[PDB]
């Protein structure tokens, strides 16, 4: 009943996707933020229509949270929460990685949001430091459901085809094989990330025989980068992690499990 509460000022953009563009809103009214998420498409709806409906499946503290959705024409608009910290991406020095103790907070809670993706059914595949972004309290966010799927419906498992995702975090079963499971898929992608996070540089172009760092990998050659920058602990995760055979892989329920995921490292927040 309050007059003005359904305004928004569009105070900046965030940044250009593919679809288009984020741009910051904020109630003129309370001040509270919001991003949204522009998707010309005039440029496809296939990818929207879906994206919005796995967004209203979703509420986790780990995922970005979607407000809702208008069509004002041929724009489709996705307000969703603001995550102000940016990317995960940004937090990673290059060559460096960053802290072990950041790095295995921010793993813990992409598990998280990645359990609670799997415990519903949807798979996002292509989760990579860009889609995962930070709320202003450094809490990790899973975004951008537009790649996702259900893998999971009625209890009964549907394997996946359809290649997609990013070639550095994608897993080698998607690359090989014409059926895959979706679980250990994104999985991987976590790994890479991990690897990421504490090298601040990729191992692969993509895991492919013919990629001469991935064969190093498989021949077990860890005196080399990435890996040498890597502690044992986290490097014996990543070992379980980055397993050519899908099936052979190490779980979301196992790598919690781990020594390293479960290593004391990290006090509160600046005076919690
Ligand atoms: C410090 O600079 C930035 C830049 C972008 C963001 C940002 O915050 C967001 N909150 C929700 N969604 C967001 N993106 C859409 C998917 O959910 C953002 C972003 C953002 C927006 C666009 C973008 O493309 C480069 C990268 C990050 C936050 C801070």
């Amino acid at each position: 009943a309050v007059p003005f509460v359904e305004d928004w000022d569009l105070v900046q953009t965030l940044g250009e996707g593919a679809y288009g563009e984020v741009q910051l809103a904020v109630n003129r009214v309370t001040e509270e933020a919001v991003a949204v998420k522009i998707v010309d498409m005039k440029r496809c709806p296939e990818n929207i229509k879906k994206e919005i409906c796995i967004n209203k499946m979703l509420n986790h503290e780990n995922v970005v949270k979607f407000y809702g959705h208008r069509r004002e024409g041929n724009i489709q608009y996705l307000f969703l929460e603001y995550c102000s910290g940016g990317e995960l991406f940004d937090r990673i020095e290059p060559d460096i990685g960053m802290p072990e103790p950041d790095a295995q907070r921010f793993f813990h809670q992409l598990m998280a949001g990645v359990v609670y993706l799997h415990g519903i059914g949807i798979t996002h595949r292509d989760i990579k430091p860009e889609n995962l972004l930070l709320d202003e309290r450094d809490n990790l966010k899973i975004s951008d459901f537009g790649l996702a799927t259900v893998f999971r419906y009625n209890n009964r498992e549907r394997l996946l085809n359809k290649m997609c995702g990013t070639l550095p975090y994608v897993a080698p079963e998607l690359l090989k094989r014409r059926e895959f499971h979706a679980e250990p898929v994104d999985v991987w992608s976590c790994g890479i990330v991990l690897t990421a996070m504490l090298a601040g540089e990729l191992p692969w172009d993509q895991p492919s025989d013919s990629c001469q760092e991935y064969s190093d990998w498989k021949e077990k050659k860890t005196y080399l980068n990435p890996w040498k920058k890597i502690d044992s602990a986290p490097l014996a995760l990543l070992h379980k992690i980055l397993v050519e055979n899908p099936s052979a892989r190490i779980t979301i329920p196992d790598i919690k499990k781990d020594r390293w995921y479960n290593k004391p490292l990290k006090k509160g927040a600046k005076r919690p």
